[PDB]
């Protein structure tokens, strides 16, 4: 469903609000390694 894949298509081309990002799937994980880490490729700044 929501693949952490999707970075630049979830919400930077729209702008809009949606949920079911970050930790919809595999929360574990994200707390482990992806703590706002992974976010924009590892770089790419959102804000």
């Amino acid at each position: 469903f929501d693949r952490d894949r999707l970075f630049s298509v979830v919400s930077r081309g729209v702008p809009e609000e949606l949920t079911g990002l970050l930790e919809y799937l595999r929360w574990n994980s994200k707390y482990l390694t992806d703590s706002a880490y992974t976010e924009g490729s590892t770089g790419k700044t959102c804000l």
